DNA sequence: AAAAAAAAAAGGCGCGTATATAAAAGTTTCAATGTATCTATAAACCTTTGATGTGTGTTTGTACAT
């Protein structure tokens, strides 16, 4: 966690699974340890980071990533709490925007590359195949 | 061409993700303690090898038949 602290506190945010890949922490000993730790400094006293690191993991040009910052922020800004650990609803912006482009990143390839449920995608994409109205920049 | 068995396939059961509440029982993990088991190691013997007083040995002088 002090890494996840040290990471996020250094303005680089990584998912719990990502560190879990580095160290298997039973995903639970992580959580309780984090809460105290954060409050350790508070007494001693940001999911945006995920959009680009994902695009590169798929090897995409900047525009597809460029757009998602607008889309995810705009999808976040109005409504759609949408997600229970917004890690997922980040990726759907790529999926939203990758389909706005025509580049083969077929859902199955997305999943294992980013180790995400496929179900959260399409249902997450439900709120997108309907919200396709206001993301028109050009 | 027809009969029988397993898979293709999904949605949901039902509690892992938190999650704090508290008691109730028990486990495992950690560390001090105890012990036979490696090892060197210097202190045991045995043998070796260089230095060593000296038993035997070359000159002096001898009672002693010859």
């Amino acid at each position: 966690a002090s890494i996840l602290i040290g990471c996020r506190r250094a303005e680089v945010a990584r998912t719990f699974k990502e560190i879990q890949s580095l160290i298997h922490v039973k995903t639970k000993e992580f959580g309780k340890t984090l809460n105290i730790m954060k409050n350790i400094l508070r007494g001693k006293s940001q999911n945006l980071t995920y959009i680009p690191r994902f695009c590169s993991h798929l090897g995409l040009p900047m525009q597809v990533t460029t757009s998602a910052e607008y889309t995810a922020k705009k999808c976040k800004e109005i409504k759609e709490i949408a997600g229970k650990s917004p890690i997922t609803i980040a990726v759907v912006s790529i999926y939203l925007n990758i389909l706005l482009f025509q580049i083969p990143i077929t859902a199955a390839k997305v999943g294992q590359t980013l180790q995400v449920t496929e179900g959260t995608i399409k249902s997450g994409y439900k709120i997108l195949y309907e919200h396709r109205d206001k993301l028109v920049d050009p």
